[PDB]
């Protein structure tokens, strides 16, 4: 309650937060430099210790932040991310070596402007889950159908549920859907177009109508809010 | 009127609807498993009977639902779909074997959240039919023109009205329209671009303007509705 | 003033307009049939005379419509289109043979629902001309630059102002812009990306912002209109 | 203060501005003509002097405009652009020879309608910088990760941070992302899809949600503005 407040003033200080951001930017520059074989041959020794130093400092920081925030730390998504991103970077030296770079997203955690962007962007998602679920069910059914219609003759694209899922996603982005998949398919299965065209219609119609519904429903609420404000004034005056 | 109500309380019960959804999810898992040759070699016998069982249960369910809803059953699109999807799965064991998977969309029929999504999405369509008709006429005219401009020299892409329709749809999605179709066409017909560019302009302009019109007209009605509410208050107070 | 009204009641009659639409649909079916070599071998004789008949009837119709509408006929875009589309089909039997199919768009001229769609869609265009002009100037400048940067070494894609225009349009649709054009270009000109990336940014930013501006400005006017209505009520009550 | 006003009436005159636009259009036509080797063989001599003449006139114009506007000239973006675009064209005769064409954008500087378009389009950008920054950080992190996951085995696409940036941008436009990059990658790295799919989801989700937020926030302000106007009337009457 006394040594506590000492470190709480540190962890909460403007300097503390600025320092950590400084390190994030430095280490971010460093991780781009470590991309050059030339650079690594000359200064790899320096950059590697600086990475260990930065992660040590970040470890101390996370530790301090937990002593200060106590339980609230692990009920906070931004610090949960800081935690797991620094924890990943702690596992001893193979894909984890690459996931270490995710600690640069810490620059989103630390900068309030960036948090508001991400929070704002994330906020459409909860209301989209049922549509996403519906779409995932749609993909699943069509992936099953495509696996068994086309998998024997086109193993790479449809031989497996996973592969059909992948290909169906490719068709959704419209990437080479016709020259690359459906025309080749139609040389064996001339009615393949009866499968993929409707698939393309549904998947594109749903995406567009999802955007239309977000905008139009947003404004419906905007209208409800100003309607109450105007009516209250009328009711009051 | 008495044995009727006995089964009506069953068919209307929370348990009845939950049970059927349970089966849909189980059978949905099962149909993904039947995709693995390995899995089928080991447990194909089990999964096949479970499919026959599920379809038997679904047959009993449809039958019960018709006795309970009487005529209203066949005037209801969700149960019409349940009907035809279960009926398909009833035809004896080849493409129908694959259409059996459509009974997984029954998970949309049974889950009210999913119905509202689909109903919502479908509701733009009635007001789009005339535009869709106009676009289909557009495709038809340009498919006729392309068949006779390019079909002799490019049979695969334009030799037939059907093939030209297909290719025109591909050009609409912009998939390989230039490297894959129009540049090859222009090596024989250097003015082919005078055909496909304007085609691309119209088809893209119409899609975008359709989205713009749905959003803007939706808000026009939103504005009309709150205008009347505010004015009525003014008129009343 | 007397024989005039006789034909005016004809030309204005519900039957007259329905008959012509009937012919348009029939001849539209016919023009799709004439696409099949098989069909032409058997019934080409019949279809060809029916085409001459239909065009004769359409010629009489246009003539009647001009006597009835007088000058107003040539000040009306829908009848101007009917005129030129029937006139094209009148030139004696080579690309004009294919333009004959454009008389099927007459089904848009004759059906009021279709006219409203087309009128509605066309109505955004006048306010877009300056943006279109700006974009065309943009294409022109970049086509000049690309012709002289890349035309010697890549004649097919940039050897000519016209070809560079074509390729630039292809890059705008994002069709094979990188694997098909810019990566090949970068093997000779490693900074080609400094040309096409910014080009892609501008062209995509302008299209999106054009859509955003149409929607948002539409609603600005919608808001101005209901604001005046509400305020007038407040002012009146 | 006296010879000053003499040239100020010139530089501000309707004729002065029209003359310069005339030259811009002429020189714009000329620069398209200089694209034809045939044309240059015959009239290249003429066009080259006309280019030197035009640039001399533009130099005099810029000089006059600076004497008239004094400091205000270099605090004005449109004239700053005129300045640098004419200055580029002044460097003696290699890429600068091509940048000379940028003086045609002077037609945007000189035509007020075009300025309003460009100003309008630019006005969304300041509020987008933080999102753009967030997206650039996103690209940077994923470019680092992709360089080290895939660069050794796929040097052309990922061997270098710059190349990975380029490829990631290509994946964002969805151009050949699967047939051209990720399927080839997956033949060596079967989990490459775990990298690029989520990358595609984020990058597409962010773009769409950025458009949704611009439209919806624009209308929020539109609603706030008319709400105050209506309420003030209610408050006043
Ligand atoms: C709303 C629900 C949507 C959820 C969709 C979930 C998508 C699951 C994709 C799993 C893909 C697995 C990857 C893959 O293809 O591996 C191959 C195995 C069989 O190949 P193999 O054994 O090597 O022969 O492939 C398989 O056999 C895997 C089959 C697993 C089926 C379980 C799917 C979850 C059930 C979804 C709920 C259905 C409700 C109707
Ligand atoms: C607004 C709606 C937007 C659309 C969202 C719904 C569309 C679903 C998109 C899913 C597309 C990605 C699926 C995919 O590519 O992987 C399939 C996996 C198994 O892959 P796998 O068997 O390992 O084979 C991959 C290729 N190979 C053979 C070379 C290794 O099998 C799976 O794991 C299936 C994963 C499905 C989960 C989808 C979750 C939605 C994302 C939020
Ligand atoms: C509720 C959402 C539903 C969405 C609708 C999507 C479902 C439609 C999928 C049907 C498309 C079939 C595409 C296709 O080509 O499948 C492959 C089969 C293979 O037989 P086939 O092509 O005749 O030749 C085999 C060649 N061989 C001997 C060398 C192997 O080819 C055929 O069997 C061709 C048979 C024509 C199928 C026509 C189906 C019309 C629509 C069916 C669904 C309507 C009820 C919803
Ligand atoms: C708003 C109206 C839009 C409706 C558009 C309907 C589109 C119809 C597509 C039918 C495509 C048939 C597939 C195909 O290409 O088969 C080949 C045959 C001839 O080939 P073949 O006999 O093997 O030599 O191809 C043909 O010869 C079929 C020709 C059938 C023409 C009938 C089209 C319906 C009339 C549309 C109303 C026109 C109003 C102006
Ligand atoms: C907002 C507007 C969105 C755009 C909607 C209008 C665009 C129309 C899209 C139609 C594109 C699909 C047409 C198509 O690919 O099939 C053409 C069929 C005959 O095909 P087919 O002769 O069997 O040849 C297919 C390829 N082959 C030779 C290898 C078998 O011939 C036909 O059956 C023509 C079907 C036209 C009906 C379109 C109905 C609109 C969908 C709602
Ligand atoms: C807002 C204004 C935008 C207007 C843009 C108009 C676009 C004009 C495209 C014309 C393309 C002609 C097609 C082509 O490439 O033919 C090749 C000839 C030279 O090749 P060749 O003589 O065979 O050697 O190519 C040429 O040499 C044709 C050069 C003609 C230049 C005239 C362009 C109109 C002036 C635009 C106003 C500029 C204002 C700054
Ligand atoms: C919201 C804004 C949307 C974007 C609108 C502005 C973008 C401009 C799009 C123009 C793209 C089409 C231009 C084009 O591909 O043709 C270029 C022509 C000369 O072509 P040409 O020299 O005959 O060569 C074509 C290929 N070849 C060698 C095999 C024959 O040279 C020309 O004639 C230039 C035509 C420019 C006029 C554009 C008018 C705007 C359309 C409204
Ligand atoms: C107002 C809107 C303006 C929009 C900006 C668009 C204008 C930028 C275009 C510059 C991009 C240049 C792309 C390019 O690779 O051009 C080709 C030249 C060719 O020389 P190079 O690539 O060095 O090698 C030639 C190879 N050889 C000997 C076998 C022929 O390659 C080079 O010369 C490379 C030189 C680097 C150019 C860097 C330009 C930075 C931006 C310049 C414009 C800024 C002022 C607006
Ligand atoms: C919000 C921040 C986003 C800013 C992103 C800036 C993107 C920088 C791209 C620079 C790409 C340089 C082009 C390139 O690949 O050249 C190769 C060299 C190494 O190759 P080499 O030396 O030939 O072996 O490649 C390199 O080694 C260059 C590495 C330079 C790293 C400096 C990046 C700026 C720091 C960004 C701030 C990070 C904050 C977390
Ligand atoms: C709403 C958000 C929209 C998305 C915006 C964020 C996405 C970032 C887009 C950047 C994509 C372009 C990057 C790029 O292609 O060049 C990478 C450069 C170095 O290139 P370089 O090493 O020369 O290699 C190019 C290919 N090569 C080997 C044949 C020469 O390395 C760099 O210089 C990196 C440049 C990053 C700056 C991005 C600034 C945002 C634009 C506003
Ligand atoms: C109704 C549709 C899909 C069809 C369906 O029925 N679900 C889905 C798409 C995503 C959801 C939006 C976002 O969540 C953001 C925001 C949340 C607010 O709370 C309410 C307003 C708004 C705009 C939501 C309305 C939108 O329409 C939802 C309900
Ligand atoms: C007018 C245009 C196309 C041009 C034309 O004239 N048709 C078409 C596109 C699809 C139609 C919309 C949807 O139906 C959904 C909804 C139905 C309501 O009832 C009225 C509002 C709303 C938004 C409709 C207005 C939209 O604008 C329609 C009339
Ligand atoms: C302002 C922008 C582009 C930027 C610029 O400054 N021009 C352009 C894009 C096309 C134009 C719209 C359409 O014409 C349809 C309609 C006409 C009405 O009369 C006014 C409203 C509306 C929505 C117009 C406003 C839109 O914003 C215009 C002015
Ligand atoms: C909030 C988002 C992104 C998420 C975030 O939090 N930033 C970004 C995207 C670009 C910005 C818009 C443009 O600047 C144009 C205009 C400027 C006005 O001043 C306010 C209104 C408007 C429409 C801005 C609101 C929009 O929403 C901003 C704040």
């Amino acid at each position: 309650s006394h040594m506590y407040l000492r470190i709480t003033n540190i962890v909460e200080s403007s300097f503390f937060t600025k320092f950590i951001i400084y390190l994030i930017v430095l280490n971010g520059i460093t991780m781009g430099l470590e991309t050059s074989k030339t650079f690594m041959q000359s200064f790899g020794v320096y950059t590697t210790l600086f990475n260990q130093i930065v992660i040590t400092i970040f470890t101390i920081e996370i530790i301090l932040r937990i002593y200060v925030h106590r339980i609230s730390f692990f009920k906070d998504p931004w610090s949960l991310f800081d935690f797991f991103v620094v924890a990943i970077s702690l596992v001893p030296t193979e894909i984890l070596r690459v996931l270490r770079v995710l600690r640069l997203f810490r620059l989103v955690t630390a900068v309030p402007q960036m948090r508001k962007i991400v929070s704002a962007l994330i906020s459409v998602i909860p209301g989209m889950l049922s549509v996403i679920a519906l779409m995932t069910l749609f993909f699943y059914i069509f992936a099953i159908m495509a696996t068994q219609l086309f998998g024997e003759r086109f193993p790479e694209w449809f031989g497996t549920l996973g592969e059909s899922f992948y290909t169906l996603f490719q068709v959704m982005t419209l990437e080479s859907w016709s020259m690359g998949i459906v025309r080749p398919l139609m040389e064996v299965y001339p009615y393949a177009w009866v499968f993929f065209i409707p698939f393309i219609f549904v998947v594109v119609f749903v995406m567009i109508n999802l955007v239309v519904a977000i905008i139009v429903d947003a404004m419906a609420i905007l209208n409800q809010k100003e309607e109450q404000h105007i009516i209250d004034e009328v009711q009051s005056h």
